[PDB]
Protein backbone atom coordinates (compact mmCIF):
# COMPACT_ATOMS: atom_id res chain seq x y z
CA UNK A 1 0.00 0.00 0.00
CA UNK A 2 1.68 3.26 -1.04
CA UNK A 3 -0.88 5.23 1.14
CA UNK A 4 0.73 5.76 4.58
CA UNK A 5 -1.29 8.73 5.88
CA UNK A 6 -4.57 10.45 5.34
CA UNK A 7 -5.63 14.03 5.97
CA UNK A 8 -9.05 15.70 5.79
CA UNK A 9 -10.01 19.18 4.53
CA UNK A 10 -13.38 20.96 5.03
CA UNK A 11 -14.51 23.24 2.17
CA UNK A 12 -17.11 25.93 1.56
CA UNK A 13 -18.42 26.03 -1.99
CA UNK A 14 -20.81 28.16 -3.97
CA UNK A 15 -24.60 27.91 -3.47
CA UNK A 16 -24.01 27.30 0.30
CA UNK A 17 -22.58 23.82 -0.40
CA UNK A 18 -19.98 22.24 1.88
CA UNK A 19 -17.89 19.15 1.39
CA UNK A 20 -15.20 17.27 3.42
CA UNK A 21 -12.49 15.52 1.41
CA UNK A 22 -9.97 13.01 2.79
CA UNK A 23 -6.67 12.72 0.87
CA UNK A 24 -4.32 9.76 0.99
CA UNK A 25 -0.60 10.48 0.99
CA UNK A 26 2.43 8.41 0.18
CA UNK A 27 5.79 8.51 1.96
CA UNK A 28 7.01 11.26 -0.40
CA UNK A 29 4.10 13.52 0.55
CA UNK A 30 2.29 13.13 -2.77
CA UNK A 31 -1.36 12.26 -2.85
CA UNK A 32 -2.83 8.89 -3.74
CA UNK A 33 -6.61 9.49 -3.68
CA UNK A 34 -9.44 11.84 -2.73
CA UNK A 35 -12.50 10.56 -0.89
CA UNK A 36 -15.79 12.33 -0.11
CA UNK A 37 -19.31 11.51 0.81
CA UNK A 38 -21.47 12.53 -2.09
CA UNK A 39 -25.24 12.02 -1.74
CA UNK A 40 -24.67 10.06 1.50
CA UNK A 41 -22.29 7.58 -0.06
CA UNK A 42 -18.52 7.63 0.15
CA UNK A 43 -16.88 8.07 -3.26
CA UNK A 44 -13.22 7.00 -3.62
CA UNK A 45 -11.38 8.86 -6.38
CA UNK A 46 -7.80 7.55 -7.02
CA UNK A 47 -5.33 10.11 -8.34
CA UNK A 48 -5.58 10.12 -12.13
CA UNK A 49 -2.05 10.01 -13.47
CA UNK A 50 -3.31 10.15 -17.13
CA UNK A 51 -4.66 13.66 -16.52
CA UNK A 52 -2.60 15.10 -13.63
CA UNK A 53 0.46 17.20 -14.50
CA UNK A 54 2.71 19.76 -12.90
CA UNK A 55 -0.02 22.43 -12.74
CA UNK A 56 -3.23 20.46 -12.18
CA UNK A 57 -4.25 17.41 -10.18
CA UNK A 58 -7.27 15.25 -11.01
CA UNK A 59 -8.82 12.45 -9.00
CA UNK A 60 -11.27 9.86 -10.37
CA UNK A 61 -11.85 7.84 -13.56
CA UNK A 62 -13.53 9.17 -16.78
CA UNK A 63 -17.22 8.40 -16.39
CA UNK A 64 -17.15 8.97 -12.59
CA UNK A 65 -16.90 11.76 -10.10
CA UNK A 66 -13.80 13.88 -10.69
CA UNK A 67 -12.11 16.21 -8.18
CA UNK A 68 -9.89 18.83 -9.85
CA UNK A 69 -7.43 21.15 -8.20
CA UNK A 70 -3.89 22.57 -8.48
CA UNK A 71 -0.62 20.99 -7.45
CA UNK A 72 -1.17 18.72 -4.43
CA UNK A 73 1.33 17.63 -1.82
CA UNK A 74 1.74 17.57 1.93
CA UNK A 75 2.84 21.29 1.80
CA UNK A 76 0.12 22.60 -0.52
CA UNK A 77 -2.97 20.52 0.03
CA UNK A 78 -4.79 22.66 2.63
CA UNK A 79 -4.51 25.85 0.57
CA UNK A 80 -5.79 24.58 -2.81
CA UNK A 81 -9.35 25.37 -3.94
CA UNK A 82 -11.18 22.37 -5.54
CA UNK A 83 -14.14 21.52 -7.71
CA UNK A 84 -16.04 18.21 -8.04
CA UNK A 85 -17.74 17.25 -11.35
CA UNK A 86 -20.42 14.50 -11.55
CA UNK A 87 -20.45 11.58 -14.06
CA UNK A 88 -22.89 13.56 -16.20
CA UNK A 89 -20.49 16.52 -16.47
CA UNK A 90 -22.40 18.84 -14.06
CA UNK A 91 -20.32 20.60 -11.44
CA UNK A 92 -21.81 19.51 -8.13
CA UNK A 93 -19.34 21.33 -5.86
CA UNK A 94 -18.13 24.60 -7.34
CA UNK A 95 -15.39 27.01 -6.37
CA UNK A 96 -14.67 25.27 -3.04
CA UNK A 97 -12.08 26.93 -0.79
CA UNK A 98 -10.74 25.38 2.41
CA UNK A 99 -12.61 26.86 5.48
CA UNK A 100 -10.92 29.56 7.68
CA UNK A 101 -11.16 28.48 11.44
CA UNK A 102 -8.56 31.03 12.66
CA UNK A 103 -9.57 33.07 15.74
NA1 LIG B 1 -7.45 21.98 -0.43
Amino acid sequence: NPTVAKKTVSYVCQQGKKVKVTYGFNKQGLTTYASAVINGKRVQMPINLDKSDNMDTFYGKEGGYVLSTGAMDSKSYRKQPIMITAPDNQIVFKDCSPRLEHH
